[PDB]
């Protein structure tokens, strides 16, 4: 009976396993755009994903996570409400059945067709594994996704799912630039959050992007086509695998703008 999305083992049933789920500083959380303050101590943020370098894509039976070579100093995240540097690790998606939610976080209570989280971790802490266990251990920059215009960036990405359709596949993925993904503006809300899925780890940053990116149709669509459980199982479309918006409790959210 693992974790998952669903009736019986969904959001609503995490906390039995993972009791953090009910902590103070679980995410996502609605971004309320009116009492977000505007916090000039904000540096500039600074996304520098010129030398990514990805391996692989894989169905973890959930989502599907694209894969990067962190074994050195490349694809680095940094400024902003950051300290220090943050090198990406991987990235996935959340997105819905319906083009009218997917999204984890949402704004003024609008829920987007999908979110896409770029998760990076704190250098001064080594690797990954060890970066989870600190409060300021990783940053996630999360982005929305509308349908409307294709993006170009995102087709390689799309493509690709056909040969990863159930659980446990996974596929070479590489040379994949990440920069064809992100919006115009990097304005953002930021706010100290934990991971959207089990462990729930309350070890992140959030910087979530005002500007979403538009996807097609048919590329959500494709989203949509891959399977929950594995090869040879009965079909259970890879929809709806979004956590809702948590208490916000004793937390503020800042805007860079
Ligand atoms: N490993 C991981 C790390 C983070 Cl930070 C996040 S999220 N949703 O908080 O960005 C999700 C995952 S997972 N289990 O989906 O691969
Ligand atoms: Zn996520």
């Amino acid at each position: 009976h693992h974790w998952g999305y669903g009736k019986h083992n969904g959001p609503e049933h995490w906390h039995k396993d993972f009791p953090i789920a009910k902590g103070e500083r679980q995410s996502p959380v609605d971004i309320d755009t009116h009492t977000a303050k505007y916090d000039p101590s904000l540096k500039p943020l600074s996304v520098s994903y010129d030398q990514a370098t990805s391996l692989r894509i894989l169905n973890n039976g959930h989502a599907f996570n694209v894969e990067f070579d962190d074994s050195q100093d490349k694809a680095v995240l940094k400024g902003g409400p950051l300290d220090g540097t943050y090198r990406l690790i991987q990235f996935h998606f959340h997105w819905g059945s319906l083009d009218g939610q997917g999204s984890e976080h949402t704004v003024d209570k609008k829920k987007y067709a999908a979110e896409l989280h770029l998760v990076h971790w704190n250098t001064k802490y080594g690797d990954f594994g060890k970066a989870v266990q600190q409060p300021d251990g990783l940053a996630v920059l999360g982005i929305f996704l509308k349908v409307g215009s294709a993006k170009p960036g995102l087709q390689k990405v799309v493509d690709v799912l056909d040969s990863i359709k159930t659980k446990g596949k996974s596929a070479d993925f590489t040379n994949f630039d990440p920069r064809g993904l992100l919006p115009e503006s990097l304005d953002y809300w930021t706010y100290p959050g934990s991971l959207t899925t089990p462990p729930l780890l309350e070890c992140v940053t959030w910087i979530v992007l005002k500007e979403p990116i538009s996807v097609s149709s048919e590329q959500v669509l494709k989203f949509r086509k891959l399977n929950f459980n594995g090869e040879g199982e009965p079909e259970e479309l890879m929809v709806d695998n979004w956590r809702p918006a948590q208490p916000l409790k004793n937390r503020q959210i800042k805007a860079s703008f």
